[PDB]
């Protein structure tokens, strides 16, 4: 969960209501996954720990709240949001 | 000014408060410069504006505040903010 935080490719969050930290690894597996997200409390606590740890925060209302309605934590991402994060990560991974 | 958003290479966000639009032209200018820029209302101005553009928006709070501060629209970034505006544009241009 939240410990994995640090090791975030991105966090996708709408302000203040709802963080989404993405997991990528494609050494390894072709699909980026979720790592942690939640909403209010819990969003708060997410985007602490990536601003922490140097982790990029990026502004997507439409993005986050399609990770938070379709995805789960530990999980490869919706179909739906696969190519909008691919556009994330396709400059934050270069 | 806001004309000119369109054409932004990433937006720097503090929610809901601040805003900042920065330009980088690197075959002309050897430093990026402040677009446009604004609080409450003229940020949620810009932020819209980026958004149907498809310009990142990242939320960096020390940043915003910081670019906020000491900056001025049409202007080269103060040197306090050249490292980290530097790291956003190095993956988002890439
Ligand atoms: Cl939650
Ligand atoms: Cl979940
Ligand atoms: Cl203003
Ligand atoms: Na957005
Ligand atoms: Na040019
Ligand atoms: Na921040």
């Amino acid at each position: 969960t939240s410990s994995q935080i640090k090791h975030a490719s991105a966090v996708v969050s709408a302000p203040k209501d709802i963080a989404v930290a993405i997991g990528y690894m494609p050494e390894k597996y072709k699909a980026p996954w979720i790592i942690a997200m939640g909403v209010n409390l819990r969003a708060k606590r997410i985007i602490a720990e990536a601003e922490k740890y140097g982790v990029p925060i990026m502004r997507n209302v439409p993005l986050a709240h399609q990770l938070l309605d379709e995805g789960k934590e530990l999980k490869f991402i919706p179909e739906t949001t696969y190519e909008a994060v691919g556009e994330i990560l396709l400059y934050i991974t270069s």
